[PDB]
């Protein structure tokens, strides 16, 4: 009943226990830039005050599938069809050995990791769950991460505290910090398209936005992420790695680019 990225209950058998995962518009996908359709009318994505997370501690949790961070309802994502509000944010990465841990690809190439910022249509619904199964109910920002030659102070707000939640279900609080700083500096270039959640139930309720520019973290940081979290509640511990879903069929969906 507890699904996993691989194994007997890997992303291959998801469609069985969660039919929706076999939908006609799943995510992530391999974004082929040659098929990308330019749309000069796509308004700039703009995170209103994502450096203003207030005063109260943010919740840093360990699913067993990822590291998730809570976000204040004060973060408002503009530039989209409806008004969205930030709810949570989490990461995806590969195992120690590999350097491919992102969920989306660009022209068949994946990066070291991926950041996902989840929003919901608070304009039309009252909860994140409510919009999780409503058309266009969710909106996710996808930031691809590469290994840089320098330590990223932004990402440390999260990485520096990974030991506090080494085991699954372990929780903790962090001093609020500028989320904005976790995105690439230039957000003009991006791709948009209709998709789904990348984990069961795989609800096809999300409006995706994947940035063209990438964010960077030191090989040290990427390592501290790969080799620190366990996917179990206690010992024996089992490395929570390779937590990304494979590119899904495009099923003839159009993918727009702002550039
Ligand atoms: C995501 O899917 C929705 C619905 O399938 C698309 O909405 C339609 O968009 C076209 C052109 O933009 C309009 O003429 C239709 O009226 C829209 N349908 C309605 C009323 O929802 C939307 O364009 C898709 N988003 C993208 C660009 O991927
Ligand atoms: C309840 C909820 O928000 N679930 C999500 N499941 N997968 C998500 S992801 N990886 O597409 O951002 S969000
Ligand atoms: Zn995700």
């Amino acid at each position: 009943h507890h699904w996993t990225y691989e194994g007997p209950h890997g992303q291959d058998h998801w469609p069985t226990s969660y039919p929706e995962c076999g939908g006609d518009a799943q995510s992530p996908i391999n974004i082929q830039t040659d098929s990308v359709i330019f749309d000069p009318d796509l308004p700039a994505v703009q995170p209103h005050g994502y450096d203003q997370l207030g005063t109260e501690p943010l919740d840093l949790h360990n699913n067993g599938h990822t590291v998730q961070l809570s976000l204040p309802p004060t973060l408002h994502l503009g530039g989209l069809p409806r008004k969205y509000t930030a709810a949570q944010l989490h990461l995806h990465w590969g195992q120690r050995g590999s350097l491919e841990g992102s969920e989306h690809h660009i022209n068949s190439e994946a990066t070291a990791a991926e950041l996902h910022v989840v929003h919901y249509d608070s304009q039309s619904y009252s909860s994140l769950s409510e919009a999780a199964q409503k058309p266009q109910g969710l909106a996710v920002l996808g930031i691809l991460i590469e290994v840089g030659e320098t330590e990223n102070p932004a990402y440390d707000h999260i990485l520096s505290r990974l030991h506090e939640i080494r085991y699954k279900d372990q929780k903790t609080s962090v001093p609020p910090f500028s989320v904005r700083e976790l995105f690439p500096q230039q957000l003009e270039q991006f791709f948009r398209y209709n998709g789904s959640l990348t984990t069961p139930p795989c609800y096809q309720s999300v409006l995706w936005t994947v940035f063209n520019r990438r964010a960077q973290i030191s090989m040290g940081q990427l390592e501290k992420l790969q080799e620190t979290l366990s996917s179990t509640e206690e010992d024996p511990s089992e490395p929570l790695v390779q937590n990304y879903r494979v590119p899904q069929p495009l099923n003839q969906r159009t993918i727009f680019a702002s550039f």
